[PDB]
């Protein structure tokens, strides 16, 4: 099954191809990923230079096959149920009073490595907002149960679910994050009853690294049933 695909630490690379108000930017991220325990230890970096727009509004677009679906729910995990073949992930995320992202891209195996591929259009944002002016705090951000539910008309799903950036200075930048999954494969894949995913991050910085840069830890744990 493709469950068994991530029965232990899996090899994950990421590229994002992004254009954000005609400013094009470029992230490479690795790491791994471990579904055992909903966890994803990821690096990212800017190949072109300092970010048009903050690394948080950057997360939730840069692996949802690695959240822990207990044993109760697995029947409920479409992401996996996708793979090796793997799915379309697209989103439109409003960003309110701010422009929008819009976003698609390939989960898949390559070899032994998950990949995601990403392209992302930002269109409409606001040069003295808190995005292109960089008013995000880099952890002061929350993110609120990603909810799913079935598409059995295109044979995937759907999700749903706001992220909350705080500004510097004060104030929560709101992220109404718009998502749709679409299997690669004919295959049967598992199209869940109503269900959400709790997560947890943190964003932190290497000392080493000399590009800009993320370095990202996430617990994704499937729950709701």
């Amino acid at each position: 099954k493709g469950e068994e695909l991530f029965t232990g630490v899996v090899p994950i690379l990421v590229e994002l191809d992004g254009d954000v108000n005609g400013h094009k930017f470029s992230v490479s991220g690795e790491g791994e990923g471990d579904a055992t325990y909903g966890k994803l230890t990821l690096k990212f970096i800017s190949t072109t230079g300092k970010l048009p727009v903050p690394w948080p509004t950057l997360v939730t677009t840069l692996v949802q096959c690695f959240a822990r679906y207990p044993d109760h729910m697995k029947r409920h995990d479409f992401f996996k149920s996708a793979m090796p073949e793997g799915y379309v992930q697209e989103r439109t995320i409003f960003f309110k009073d701010d422009g929008n992202y819009k976003t698609r891209a390939e989960v898949k195996f390559e070899g032994d490595t998950l990949v995601n591929r990403i392209e992302l259009k930002g269109i409409d944002f606001k040069e003295d907002g808190n995005i292109l002016g960089h008013k995000l705090e880099y952890n002061g951000w929350c993110g609120d149960n990603v909810y799913i539910t079935a598409d059995k008309q295109k044979n995937g799903i759907k999700a749903n679910f706001k992220i909350r950036h705080n500004i510097e200075d004060g104030g929560v930048q709101l992220a109404d994050h718009y998502q749709q999954n679409t299997p690669i494969g004919d295959g049967p894949v598992l199209l869940p009853d109503n269900h959400y995913l709790s997560t947890c991050s943190k964003l932190s910085k290497d000392p080493n690294e000399k590009r800009d840069h993320m370095v990202f830890l996430e617990f994704v744990t499937a729950a709701g049933i």
